[PDB]
């Protein structure tokens, strides 16, 4: 167990726990430091650090020490010695609240028996030399008035106060000649700068502190966690592992980019979490072979060690015993000491990803912030730690008898006010951008709010290396990760042999490296007339000595006028919210427009399921400007085009090696040495492809992740200004009032606060979501291929050169030289998928790639889609489309391919994507619009086959085809096997469904069968177990293929593909989203037009047309002629006949050229009668159920209703239509809808009955009915005449 002592800083100086000790960096002169000994090896002083600093820097300057700190100040801090006794007690309580946890005693005893080795690098290996500065320290025994009497003490910590910075707290190591004992094996004593009272604060992006922005926000560290996580720095010193490697160096040649020191892979080992991830496999591995090496070295010496000439009185095998148990090494029953290496592993394992700062939080129940890499915020003042009402060593602040457990409520700075308070503006020192432009106006910007981005020398080129390969030879991977619960119960990790006795000789030679240390500019002037998300961010504020603002959506004229406030937010919101009203009706005012901020911010959850995007926040682009100018034009639809890339401030140049070559072994007539070579380079080759994934992530996390954090920011930022600005000008407009007038006023600001803030809450969870799909969208899209890429070439150079190995064994390898040949073949056959939970176990990580990987979309690896008169791919992977000029493109996404040879497209598909998932797993969706046959070419139709869309490689690939009205998928596997199935449709209707008529085909491909869906329904299905391998990412070739007619051609629109197969549920979601549409269509599936010609058709009358009766104004209804030629494979019924109408647009004059009819738009339905246009009417004064329509000349008579509404009554896709006759636009009252109906006649000659067209209010219920019925009379469809239709 750990004994912390007790005591006050007036106790009487004993020369054993209270001491005058001269200090490391004191090069033993000057004075003494009153020193006590918490804990064996331990001391604390209570005093300022002064040790390379100048006394005027610890008064706060226009200096700063560390450019991503908000540095707070206070000389006076530790001035007297009641303040030094405070700081006593508050670490002896920060110890016992430490040790109140097995984990906690545990790092602490780790600390306590982490005994420095007695010596150096500069030592003689047969010796152990306590005369070193980071060895011995000594202590002043004499009396006061003279350094006469000195004894030197061993010591692993020393705990000093302060430097000019309280918040910054320090771990600092020896050197000694320009080495460290501590990064070399040796360990060595280990000091520290500490403050208890003034703690950092952070705030969750991901989160939401309290869910008010009105109030505090973020939390409050916890000093025990601040301080154990200087306590793993220094048991990192203590046992030398901390050692230095190729660091994390910020990329700072941009405005943009934020400055701050290299960050060194222990220092993100320490914190823990996603942190260790941003270090790459082959520097974590690195610093694996660095310290094995430093103990080797260590080891050696303890088989080597006889004397030590500096104390005599050192018991040697007492140190040998104690050092054995500290390195964790083994020996033999002689007392020779190796190297375990399943025990190192466990050691460094347990040093470097078991204690951890987030590792440790959790067991503690203590929160901290996300990542090293986060926005630092001002520090706090924590009242009294000494007042266990406020904390105890058992929870801390989060105290139970509080209700402050859960949720970390304690820590929480918008509930626990009573446990700090903030900190004086005045005595923060913070480092600031000054960008000015070229004139002038100068905005000031917080290094911390930039954007980190790791320049490229960040990462290892490793990989790049040759490697080795033998029957030794075995796959090395390092485990970022250590059971923190097997740690806590780890029988054998705590020493249970003597520590050594403290005292010793006294140091004479005090020979040292001391740091010097100075401030630099806390602002720094650049130049840039770039107006990106600082700007933009700056252009939403206004001076605190201004009270009346206005809102603009101009940005320059927010930037020029002081009461001008810029917002990203609609036209009519900024209206409204200028809006200046009488005290009367300010209460409703203030409801609108707050109502209205909550609408606007809501829109963040906007959906764009027609461009295959689920999530889309519209108003980013103009909220930050960041990125490639995503404030000019349209975000979303600059979004489709681009995606994720374009919100990028920087694009990260990636570190991507070939790889290097693998050299085999060779072995003549051993059969087996040769074999483990072959093997070991198969399972060495995965370790290549996990490396190479493991930079990409690193790359991601600290080049691109950090980007989108800090947008998400941004964003928070934005919103919060936007409702700052609302709050402002409601105060500056209901203060303009008179007391009296406000008395009468219901207002609540509390509320009004309430209510934008929740509207702000909901709109981050949006932008939340929305980012991190962006962020893992760029890692799988944009990095992860370029990895394929080099990996892919990697295994074709080593497949040759495995296989060329086996061949100058042949020999040795007898019967299996064959065996093994295709060992190989099958092996770097199929290849690794990218798994980010094998790089990092950050559970918020985790969990954006399982949600990205759970979203249908992002299985699409092609989306050819129309933009600029041009097919483009939108699906992220960039695959190449070259479209001849043969091909007609038209902006409904349709595209039509003929008979020329030069109406074709060419698509080069990425061949960087896990495509071939080995079992052919893959779908294909796309809608199709197939002309009618000729009838005099009906032979050569049904006959002749013709393909239209190729896709091959290497005599493997799949095709669609088509024969007259079959459409035929086919597949091809690597052996030549063939497969196919095929959806055919009748050409003996009298109406057909799909001949000449848009509709949606889907073909999907799984293990077991490829089936094909028309329109959302499963039409055909074939068994394909026995087909192989198909490669499927080769050229796709757009073209009609085979011995068509000349007047052949297809139209097609929305062609994609999924690297999955799609279910049955998401292809009807894909037929219903891209049916879709604000307008109607018609018979084709075509929009529906004004000012075109139309013959009509009744879904629920097939085969029934209209004519105007020859005597008569009525509309008589007729059965359609049909195919009359003798042809037994043919049949329908004439769609050319019958009245031809003409829909005419009833509001604004704007002429009567052409355009597109919507839901719900009034119309005229006329016809044309010879020479003339005439229209459909409904007498006005009819009392039963339904009456005939009144066909006549375009006239206004008051008898009869003219106006019509186009409606769709259908929920589901149809190209069916319905026309509604209302008394007037505006009213409720529907005269009914047009339909046909049957009338009995009974004259003097004839009786019989006979349909007419009409209009009944019997339908007006009928379309209610769900599912629809599709059978109904007053189901209308347009039929112009098309070319891919003869009669
Ligand atoms: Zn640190
Ligand atoms: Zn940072």
């Amino acid at each position: 167990p750990v004994t912390i002592n007790n005591f006050n800083y007036n106790d009487p100086i004993d020369n054993n726990n209270i001491i005058m000790m001269e200090p490391p960096f004191a090069r033993g002169t000057g004075r003494y430091y009153k020193a006590f000994k918490i804990t064996d090896r331990i001391w604390i002083i209570p005093e300022r650090y002064t040790f390379g600093y100048k006394p005027e820097d610890f008064n706060k300057s226009s200096g700063i020490f560390n450019r991503d700190v908000c540095e707070y100040y206070d000389p006076d801090y530790l001035n007297t010695n009641d303040k030094k006794n405070i700081f006593l007690q508050t670490m002896i309580k920060l110890f016992n609240r430490i040790k109140s946890k097995p984990l906690g005693e545990k790092l602490l005893e780790m600390i306590i028996n982490g005994i420095p080795y007695l010596g150096d690098r500069r030592v003689p290996l047969e010796e152990f030399n306590t005369n070193i500065a980071s060895v011995t320290v000594n202590k002043l025994i004499s009396n006061p008035g003279e350094v006469e009497r000195k004894k030197g003490i061993f010591a692993n910590l020393i705990i000093f106060g302060p430097g000019p910075v309280l918040n910054e707290n320090e771990t600092i190591d020896i050197g000694i000649q320009n080495h460290f004992a501590s990064r070399e094996g040796f360990g060595g004593i280990m000091q520290m700068k500490f403050c208890p009272e003034y703690v950092s604060v952070f705030n969750n992006v991901q989160e939401n502190k309290g869910a008010s922005i009105f109030n505090r926000r973020g939390y409050f560290s916890d000093p025990a966690l601040i301080l154990m996580h200087e306590l793993i720095h220094v048991l990192h010193g203590l046992y030398g592992i901390k050692v230095d490697d190729l660091p994390i160096v910020p990329n700072e040649k941009k405005f943009f980019m934020q400055s701050t020191d290299a960050i060194q892979a222990e220092e993100l080992y320490t914190f823990g979490g996603q942190d260790p991830s941003i270090i790459t496999p082959s520097t974590d591995k690195s610093i694996y072979d660095k310290v094995l090496q430093n103990f080797r070295g260590i080891v050696d010496r303890l088989n080597k060690v006889l004397v030590c000439i500096s104390d005599p009185n050192i018991n040697i095998n007492i140190y040998k015993n104690k050092f054995k148990d500290k390195y964790k090494f083994v020996e033999d029953s002689e007392g020779k000491y190796s190297i375990d290496v399943e025990s190192f592993d466990k050691l460094y394992k347990s040093l470097m990803f078991g204690f951890t700062e987030t590792n440790i939080a959790e067991n503690y129940k203590i929160k901290t912030r996300a990542s090293y890499f986060s926005d630092s915020l001002p520090p706090v003042k924590i009242k009294n730690l000494l007042d266990n009402e406020i904390y105890t060593i058992e929870e801390g602040f989060n105290i139970s008898d509080k209700d402050m457990e859960k949720e970390y409520r304690g820590q929480n700075k918008a509930i626990n006010k009573q446990a700090y308070e903030e900190i004086s503006k005045e005595h923060l020192a913070v480092y600031k951008i000054q960008m000015c432009k070229s004139v002038g106006i100068c905005i000031d910007v917080d290094n911390e709010d930039l954007f980190f981005i790791a320049d490229k020398n960040s990462f290892s080129d490793d990989l790049s290396k040759n490697e080795r390969i033998e029957y030794n030879t075995q796959s090395n991977y390092i485990e970022n990760d250590f059971p923190i619960n097997e740690l806590i119960l780890d029988t054998d990790l705590i020493s249970k042999i003597e520590l050594p006795s403290e005292n010793t000789e006294s140091l004479t030679d005090f020979n040292v490296d001391v740091p010097v240390y100075e401030k630099q500019p806390a602002i720094k002037k650049i130049f840039t007339d770039e107006n990106t998300i600082f700007q933009y961010l700056y252009s939403q504020t206004f001076p605190l000595d201004i009270r009346d603002i206005s809102l603009t959506s101009s940005f320059d004229d927010a930037l020029l006028f002081s009461n001008k406030v810029y917002s990203f937010f609609s036209m009519d919101y900024i209206k409204t919210a200028n809006k200046v009203v009488e005290a009367g009706l300010f209460a409703g005012w203030v409801k609108q427009i707050v109502n209205d901020f909550v609408i606007e911010a809501n829109k963040s959850n906007t959906m764009d399921k027609i461009a295959d995007i689920s999530l889309i926040v519209p108003y980013i682009g103009l909220a930050l400007n960041v990125g490639n100018e995503t404030a000019k034009g349209n975000f979303e639809n600059a979004f489709e085009i681009a995606g994720a890339s374009i919100l990028l401030e920087f694009i990260p140049e990636l570190l991507i090696p070939v790889v290097g070559a693998f050299l085999l072994e060779s072995y003549i007539d051993n059969k087996n040495k040769i074999i483990k070579t072959i093997d070991n380079a198969l399972t060495k080759r995965n370790e290549k492809w996990s490396d190479m994934y493991g930079l990409i992530v690193a790359q991601w996390l600290s080049t691109v992740n950090t980007q989108f954090y800090t947008i998400k920011e941004g964003m928070y930022k934005a919103l919060n200004y936007q409702a700052q600005a609302l709050e402002e000008i409601i105060k500056y407009r209901y203060n303009i009032y008179s007391e009296k007038e406000k008395s009468n006023i219901n207002i609540d600001f509390n509320d009004i606060n309430s209510k934008l803030n929740e509207g702000i809450n909901q709109a981050i969870d949006n932008i939340n979501n929305f980012i991190n799909g962006c962020s893992v969208s760029y890692l799988m899209k944009k990095m992860i291929p370029l990895a394929v890429e080099k990996l892919l070439d990697f295994d074709n150079t080593l497949k040759k050169n495995l296989l060329n190995y086996i061949d100058e064994n042949k020999l040795y390898l007898i019967g299996s030289a064959e065996y093994e040949k295709s060992k190989v073949n099958k092996y770097l056959k199929t290849i690794m998928p990218f798994d980010l939970s094998i790089y990092t176990n950050d559970t918020i990580l985790i969990e954006m790639f399982n949600k990205y990987n759970s979203e249908i979309l992002n299985n699409i690896i092609l989306n050819l889609r129309y933009k600029d008169n041009n097919l483009i791919d939108l699906s992220g992977y960039g695959a190449k489309v070259e479209v001849y000029d043969g091909v007609e493109l038209n902006d409904k996404n349709q595209f039509k391919l003929t008979s020329s040879a030069n109406s074709k497209i060419r698509v080069t598909q990425n061949q960087n994507i896990i495509f071939n998932s080995v079992f052919l797993d893959f779908s294909v969706s796309f809608w199709i619009r197939i002309p009618k046959y000729k009838n005099d070419g009906i032979q050569n139709y049904i006959h002749n086959e013709y393909t239209i869309i190729n896709c091959m490689k290497n005599n493997s690939g799949w095709k669609i085809s088509i024969r007259g009205n079959r459409i035929i998928w086919t597949l091809i596997d690597i052996n030549g096997k063939t497969k196919s199935v095929f959806f055919e449709y009748n050409i003996r209707e009298d109406i057909s469904e799909y001949i000449n008529r848009w509709f949606f085909v889907t073909i999907t491909n799984n293990l077991n069968n490829a089936k094909i869906y028309i329109n959302g329904k499963l039409e055909s299905n074939t068994d394909i177990k026995d087909i192989r391998e198909v490669i499927a990412n080769g050229e796709i070739i757009f073209k009609l293929d085979g011995d068509i007619d000349r007047t052949q051609f297809i139209w097609m629109k929305y062609f994609s593909i999924f690297n999955t197969e799609l279910s049955q549920s998401n292809i009807e979601e894909r037929y219903k989203i891209q049916s879709y549409s604000e307008y109607l269509k018609d018979f084709w599936g075509n929009p529906l037009m004004y000012n075109k010609e139309y013959y009509m058709f009744n879904a629920g009358n097939k085969n029934s047309y209209i004519k105007l009766k020859k005597d008569s104004p009525v509309g008589e209804i007729l059965t359609r002629s049909k195919y009359n030629q003798n042809s037994k494979y043919i049949n329908y019924r004439d769609l050319y006949i019958g009245e031809k109408f003409i829909i005419r647009r009833k509001s604004n004059s704007q002429s009567i050229n052409d355009d597109i009819v919507r839901k719900e738009d009034y119309i005229y339905l006329d016809f044309f009668n010879l020479n003339q246009e005439w229209r459909v009417y409904t007498y006005k004064y009819f009392k039963k159920e339904e009456e005939k329509l009144f066909l006549a000349p375009i006239s206004d008579s008051d008898e009869f209703y003219n106006t019509i509404q186009i409606k769709e009554y259908d929920e589901q896709p149809t190209y069916s239509c319905q026309l509604l006759f209302k008394k007037d636009e505006e009213s409720t009252d529907e005269i009914g809808l047009i339909g046909i109906h049957r009338f009995y006649e009974s004259g003097i000659v004839f009786e019989e009955y006979k349909d007419y067209f009409c209009i009944s209010k019997w339908y007006l219920k009928e379309v209610k009915r769900k599912p629809y019925n599709l059978k109904l009379g007053c189901n209308w469809q347009f039929i112009p005449k098309d070319e891919g239709w003869t009669e």
